[PDB]
């Protein structure tokens, strides 16, 4: 299997259930998490349409993806965030006691490789994963937060109309500028 | 595939290698990563003689484990605190030396199956949050875990466990937790 690569510059996302906390509150945990699945397998089927893109659904419950690392793109930040956009009218296909999402979107470099024997994954890893995950995770309900980092990556900015900024720490390092897009 | 199950009583454990930044920022992303994956081998070989264990490198660098999910095993709690004490005794021939926060906790788990081209197993639920919050919120070079995790240990009598006390956990209020020190 082949060693770690590091990909110079890819866009990574996640996504994660609003209120979920609170919809696992008045549900059985066999509920909820057949909820999870629901939603997770709606994002299976409409990535089918989106084959540059590589997903994981991770410990925690976040959906992750990835582009520019399975296979090369350059457009990966724009395809990325597409597929944001069709994640979230995907997240209102599956109603429950209807759901929303937030999602977070980084760009930078990202090491990839294979970890594990008897049981192997394919890893994503690095400072643009991290950053990522608090992008989702400090993001707005309905929402999608992207990274200054991500926004510049864009090769087609003019079609997306993104005039909300923001603003994030994280903890590791001071603030850096964020873009919100409502799918509206 | 078995749909998914509510396992009612399993322990997890979390651990993060201390001060990662630290390490990571004087040093290549590549290097670094196979800092990690040096680890994850380590891990990886000592936890064949753990065979009621049940591990997973995590999408965040966490190295996770969980007992009471796959093979039965009443003393789960004792099985899985056990190999915690191996891993820290694990990172400390890895170079100086590295250091690791655990945290573990114990309760239901709903463990299924989730994906198609690429199935997952995946293990779902408070029980889980609350572990990796166990780490987060714990200490370098110790084990900290829940007062839940600890009702679960059979032998109490084996591991100098000390009290640590009322803590305020993210997303979980005030929480009584205990340490225990390797070496």
């Amino acid at each position: 299997s082949a060693p770690a690569q590091e990909h110079p510059e890819a866009t990574v996302l996640f996504s994660d259930i609003v209120g979920f906390t609170e919809i696992a509150s008045r549900s059985s945990p066999l509920e909820v998490c057949s909820l999870l699945d629901e939603l997770y397998q709606r994002f299976d089927a409409a990535i089918e349409e989106y084959p540059q893109l590589y997903k994981v659904e991770t410990i925690g419950d976040a959906y992750m993806v990835v582009c520019n690392v399975t296979v090369p793109c350059d457009d990966h930040a724009d395809v990325l965030l597409e597929f944001a956009l069709r994640m979230h009218e995907e997240a209102s296909r599956v109603a429950s006691s209807p759901v929303r999402i937030r999602v977070g979107m980084h760009s930078g470099p990202v090491v990839a490789g294979v970890v594990g024997r008897k049981m192997p994954r394919f890893c994503l890893f690095g400072d643009t994963v991290n950053t990522a995950s608090r992008m989702e995770s400090h993001g707005e309900a309905g929402q999608i937060h992207i990274s200054e980092a991500c926004y510049c990556c864009l090769r087609s900015k003019e079609r997306f109309e993104i005039r909300e900024r923001g603003n994030i720490t994280v903890k590791g390092k001071g603030t850096m500028r964020t873009y919100l897009l409502s799918p509206l």
